[PDB]
RNA sequence: GUGCCCAUCGUUGGCACGCGUGCA
């Protein structure tokens, strides 16, 4: 109802007068070098609490009085500090001599909770708070009564207030927001921490505990955590009750024939245990993360030291034990201060404005308006200790497009051209009013000899709640991310009801950018790069690397050969039809097993990955397509130089520093690479939330409000997910999209974003599913039988197995298949055969006999599924048994389900 | 003002965006 945002555009100083320069640097100076002054007295003020001092509301949700003293006169503050003076040995017994407090769990895992030794330690505060006592000359009691009465006001402890009230009720004030900023954010950080962690330490297991360590002897059997997700949990119970069944067909070659043929039955056995493992963890990789065949392996070598239900265990309580050991708690550091300015309370000063500027312009001998920005910012000048009001320049090109520019008539080339377009407006006649206002929070740090103003600004929203539209989006990876927006109560061709109401699907597709081109227009969100027509040299020279290379090692087989100069994926990845980024992918995949392998050659490994990134004239820095297996290039070229660091110098852990000292191009050059990603990731969030809004815009002037439904993980305290399917969601940030898509969602009047689970978002039949009752019906992948393969006939009759389906997807894709059979009446018992040109020819029989032309058969990897509306626009009524359905694309129905998903509540009928 | 797209880097090339606490 009432959500007002930040907005900032990042403006440039320019140094313009040197003496006026100096002394607002020397006045920034003054401020920051005060700062820490505050920041150490407000310690001071905050450990001096004591017990019976926050007898008042006691408003915590579930902090208790133990926890929050504790935090507030504990902390954990840089070694090199005045508060020094504690150890973490004594912790329980020196919080027991203040007030007689008794170490409860609550407190004790807040004591019992890591940090960083290396950089910082305990700090007592306590002490300190006696020193700061001794050092003012003021009696303890004196200080203990101010202290309670700061917090009476709640300025001390727990959720201060705003230095304005600090310093009226106590150029103090920025200062001072500099100082106890992080005294305020960290408790409360720490304070949540310690609730999570105690919400999630009791709830381990701690009997399992043996069987833990146990299980974690797969480590010592670089160190990574184990999850849940490395075993697939629900469907080990089947994989050794698989292999519990071979062991009897074991049993009985073991015992008996012990003559010299058993070495070949133990061979057999570890090859069938080993390939079931196997076929288990990518049967079920098809719906998750396949399990580590390795970890799988190895615990089944130690079967019998674990019972089928403490394998579980022992996994579930590694993943929350490292979990626990890994998130650690936060110091209470010095923070860097930035001085926020603006016209209300703070440190008088303003950006003067477009009328203004024209008035001093006018005054001067200026043409019309100058292409900069003038701001009066009040400086306490020093040497003649008195403020004053000195104008200083800003120069944010996109601040003249946005706000700062007058309503007259209604190297740099890049840069020039935006000042000349936006001069061409002044002769055009077209730029609305801009209705300054005069709002804007300008702040002002000081880094170095520069400064890095922003001119922010606040934005109000005033949400909508009737949502006449809702709007959906996949974000993902598998291929082509899109959305789908869908109506409420229309009545045309589609009044679909779910429940009471006749969802109508308004329109759907891929959301691509548009990036015109001299000759093209492509689309960054899914571009994939060029089609190799012209980048012939490129791939020549990487064909030309790899060619003096022999061969590697797979795994599938636990062997592998090669003569000389053997090829590993070249024939399948050097095709003009492919795209050049999955190139790039697939390329940079294969020098990474190289080096997984070659790591004693590694020395001869650095000229070819500077070609790929930045020597090379098609590099992946230079040339990348903002598509969802372009942050695969990327995140492979971070694994891949990450391996070349830890294969160069095969044995203590190497750290990043070791990294600098090995070779300092390549760590140079991933950390440019690991900051084009972040910028990169930064790119695709902001223009699909772009594209996503102006849809949603075009929405809003045609029939009203929209929703997004988008993801949410935490804040709801529900987090029913896994935390399988939670990495396999918030992979590449994808949770980031969407909550860019929110704040922009704070400044685009008329939109509105809920988040809603990823579950039951998979096959879902749209508007038919959870409507009348659960349909799932599955996907499949329309094509002719012209080019079919080995891997769509054995998928479809891996369907028709008859079995104790523990993932009902392996249920509904058994279904599919007995419907694609009635459809075709596939004859099972030739149909299962051989020959899958027999059922080419099946097929291509079947289509001459009907109409259609293209066949349609169910898959998992595949696209197209089917619909029982018009939800693609571009869906053709192909009848499936006697059903008419819709063969509409399964990236758009899937954009479909996941919107609306919850809109029973969501929407509801208030 | 930072950035993103490109066989070629401009046709006045196209386009996007909040800077700073914890998010895998």
């Amino acid at each position: 109802n009432a959500s007002e945002t930040r907005k900032a555009y990042t403006t440039k100083m320019i140094p313009r007068s040197h003496d006026r320069m100096k002394l607002l640097g020397n006045f920034m100076d003054y401020l920051m070098d005060g700062t820490p002054i505050f920041f150490e007295l407000w310690n001071q003020f905050g450990g001096g609490i004591d017990r019976d001092i926050i007898s008042g509301t006691a408003n915590k949700d579930k902090i208790s009085d133990d926890l929050l003293l504790a935090v507030n006169w504990f902390k954990v503050m840089p070694i090199n500090s005045k508060p020094q003076g504690v150890s973490p040995s004594n912790l329980a017994n020196l919080f027991q001599q203040y007030s007689g407090s008794e170490p409860d769990i609550q407190a004790q895992e807040y004591f019992a909770s890591n940090f960083d030794t290396e950089k910082h330690q305990w700090k007592d505060m306590r002490v300190e708070y006696e020193r700061l006592l001794a050092e003012l000359q003021l009696s303890r009691s004196d200080m203990h009564h101010d202290l309670k009465l700061m917090y009476k006001e709640k300025c001390i402890g727990l959720s201060l207030s705003t230095a304005h009230y600090i310093t009226s009720v106590m150029s103090y004030s920025a200062m001072l927001e500099n100082a106890l900023s992080p005294i305020k954010g960290m408790t409360t950080k720490n304070c949540k921490f310690v609730l999570k962690q105690i919400d999630a330490k009791n709830d381990i297991k701690y009997e399992n505990e043996p069987f833990g360590k146990i299980v974690e002897g797969f480590f010592d059997s670089v160190k990574w955590v184990l999850h849940p997700h490395h075993i697939g949990e629900s469907n080990i119970k089947t994989l050794w009750e698989d292999l519990n069944a071979i062991h009897s067909k074991y049993e009985e070659d073991i015992a008996s024939l012990s003559e010299d043929k058993k070495e070949k039955r133990i061979k057999v056995y570890q090859g069938d245990v080993c390939q079931t493992i196997n076929t288990y963890c990518e049967e079920v990789g098809k719906e998750a993360k396949t399990p580590l065949v390795q970890l799988l392996r190895y615990l089944y070598s130690r079967k019998d030291d674990i019972a089928v239900d403490k394998i579980i265990d022992g996994i579930t309580f590694l993943s929350k034990k490292h979990k626990v050991e890994k998130q650690k708690i936060n110091p209470v550091i010095q923070k860097y201060p930035s001085f926020n300015f603006g016209n209300n309370s703070k440190l008088l000063g303003k950006i003067i404005s477009p009328k203004d500027k024209l008035k001093h312009n006018l005054k001067c001998n200026r043409n019309q308006v100058d292409n900069y920005i003038w701001i009066e910012i009040k400086v306490l000048n020093t040497k003649t200790m008195r403020w004053e009001k000195h104008h200083y320049a800003l120069s944010s090109t996109r601040f003249l497009e946005e706000v700062y520019y007058p309503a007259t008539s209604e190297g740099l080339r890049k840069v020039k051209k935006r000042q000349m377009r936006l001069e061409a407006a002044r002769q055009q006649n077209l730029l609305p009013r801009y209705t300054w206002g005069k709002d804007f929070n300008i702040n002002i740090c000081k880094r170095g000899n520069n400064f890095e103003v922003t001119l922010a600004t606040k934005v109000k929203k005033k949400k909508e709640k009737n949502y006449k539209v809702v709007l959906g989006y996949d974000a993902n990876i598998v291929r082509k991310n899109t959305y789908a927006a869908i109506e409420a109560h229309a009545n045309g061709d589609g009044v679909i009801d779910y429940n009471d109401l006749p969802v109508k699907p308004i329109e759907s597709g891929f959301v691509t950018v548009e990036s015109q081109v001299r000759d093209k227009s492509y689309d960054q969100l899914s571009y994939n790069g060029v089609k190799l027509l012209y980048c012939k040299p490129h791939v020549e020279s990487r064909r030309s690397f790899l060619e003096k290379y022999r061969n590697g090692t797979m795994k599938d087989n636990r062997g592998n050969n090669i003569q000389i100069d053997f090829m590993k994926d070249f024939e399948a990845i050097a095709d003009d039809e492919t795209s050049l980024y999955y190139f790039n992918m697939k390329y940079c995949k294969l020098l990474q097993s190289s080096i997984r392998n070659h790591s004693s050659q590694a020395k001869e490994y650095r000229e070819e990955i500077f070609e790929l990134l930045r020597d090379g004239k098609l590099s992946v820095l230079k040339l990348s397509s903002l598509s969802n297996l372009s942050f695969v290039m990327f995140k492979v070229a971070k694994s891949l130089i990450g391996t070349y660091f830890g294969h160069l110098l095969k044995a203590p852990p190497i750290t990043d520093e070791d990294k600098q000292k090995a070779d300092p191009e390549m760590f140079a050059l991933r950390l440019a690479l690991e900051e084009k990603r972040l910028n990169k990731v930064k790119s695709k969030k902001e223009v699909i939330a772009n594209k996503i809004v102006a849809k949603a815009l075009e929405l809003r002037d045609k029939y009203g409000p929209v929703l997004i439904k988008g993801e949410n993980i935490s804040d709801t305290t529900k987090k029913g997910k896994k935390s399988s399917t939670n990495s396999f969601l918030m992979d590449w940030l994808a949770r980031g999209v969407a909550n860019k898509v929110k704040e922009m969602v704070m400044m685009h009047q008329g939109l509105e974003f809920v988040e809603v689970n990823p579950n039951f978002t998979s096959h879902q039949d749209p508007f038919v599913h959870k409507n009348p009752e659960n349909t799932f019906r599955a996907r499949y992948s329309r094509c002719t039988p012209s080019e079919l393969t080995e891997k769509n006939r054995k998928e479809i009759l891996s369907f028709l197995s008859d079995k104790p389906s523990k993932r009902p997807t392996n249920a509904y894709y058994n279904e599919g298949a007995m419907a694609f059979l009635a459809t075709y009446g596939l004859k099972k018992n030739d149909v299962l055969g051989v020959s899958l040109e027999k059922f080419k020819q099946i097929m291509a029989n079947i289509l001459h006999q009907r109409s259609e032309d293209q066949l349609l058969f169910p898959s998992r990897g595949g696209m197209f599924y089917l619909a029982t509306y018009k939800l693609d626009a571009d869906a053709t009524s192909v009848n499936w048994n006697g059903k008419q359905f819709w063969v509409c694309n399964a990236d758009l129905v899937a954009a479909y389900n996941v919107g609306l998903v919850d809109i029973q509540k969501d929407f509801k009928k208030k």
